[PDB]
C-alpha cells in the first residue's frame, strides 16, 4: 500500500533505486528496485544506523547491530537488521533486486524511514569469509553510492 | 530535540548536505550544513512533498503547491508550504547553510522528516522575474544533486 523511497546516488551513471511496499505500518515489506552503474556479479547492500551519510566515511561505519549479531542473511542465519541481501548486477550495468521480509516495517524515525542504505564495491561473504573484518561488513569492499529513505505515498 | 542530515548527490563531486534541530515540534527551526561542488555565486534550494525522488520527474516534479500557490518568499508574499529560497557558494565550491524558518519543523512525514530536497546550479527568481517558469518552479535555471532527508536524532 504505502511505498517508501530510497534514493541512492553516487556519480553520474551510478544510482540505486529501491521501493518498500508496505500494507499497514508494522507488518512485513515487499522490496524491489534497480542498482545501476555496477560491474557484473554481487555487491553488498546494507541499511545503516541513522540517516547521516554526509561526513563521507565519518558517518556510517559498518552496519548497525540493534539485535546484537554479526553480518549475514542469504547464507548466515544471525544477520543484522541493517542487511537487505546483496545486489547482483548484470553486464548492462544493473542489479534489479526483488525481496520480501519481516525484520523491518515503515515505522517511525528509526525503522527504515529516516535511515541510510549503502551499496558496496565487490561481492559480499554474508557471515564469516576468510578474515575477521568479513564478520563486521561482509568484506563487501568500499562504498560507491549512498542514499537516505523517505515516504513515497 | 531531533537532528536531521539530508544527503543529495548525483552530479559527480556535487553534494547537498543540510541538517536541522527541533527545539519544540511546533516552533521555528534552524537549518544548517553545506552544498559543495558548485561554482561561485547563487544556487536555488527546495524541499518537495514526499521523499520521492528516484529517477527524476516520475518521482516528483516542482516543489508542491498544497495551498495552490505561486513560488517565492524572500522577495514574494506567496511561498509554497514546502520550499526555501536560494543559497550562494564561495570559490572553494561550497555554500554554507545556516538559515531560520518559521513554517517547516521535524514532525510528521510531510514536514521535512520523511520529505525530499533538490538544489539548483543557478540563482532562484522567487515567484516572479520574467516568465511562466518563475511562477511555476522558481526559474532556477539548472539542476544539480538531489536527495532524501535523513535523521541522526
Ligand atoms: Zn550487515
Ligand atoms: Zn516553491
Amino acid at each position: 500500500a504505502t511505498k517508501a523511497v530510497a534514493v541512492l546516488k553516487g556519480d553520474g551513471p551510478v544510482q540505486g533505486i529501491i521501493n518498500f511496499e508496505q500494507k499497514e505500518s508494522n507488518g512485513p515489506v515487499k522490496v524491489w528496485g534497480s542498482i545501476k552503474g555496477l560491474t557484473e556479479g554481487l555487491h553488498g547492500f546494507h541499511v545503516h544506523e541513522f540517516g547521516d551519510n554526509t561526513a563521507g566515511c565519518t558517518s556510517a561505519g559498518p552496519h548497525f547491530n540493534p539485535l546484537s549479531r554479526k553480518h549475514g542473511g542469504p547464507k548466515d542465519e544471525e544477520r543484522h537488521v541493517g542487511d537487505l541481501g546483496n545486489v547482483t548486477a548484470d553486464k548492462d550495468g544493473v542489479a534489479d533486486v526483488s525481496i520480501e521480509d519481516s525484520v523491518i516495517s515503515l515505522s517511525g524515525d528509526h525503522s527504515i524511514i529516516g535511515r541510510t542504505l549503502v551499496v558496496h564495491e565487490k561481492a559480499d561473504d554474508l557471515g564469516k569469509g576468510g578474515n575477521e573484518e568479513s564478520t563486521k561488513t561482509g568484506n563487501a569492499g568500499s562504498r560507491l553510492a549512498c542514499g537516505v529513505i523517505g515516504i513515497a505515498q
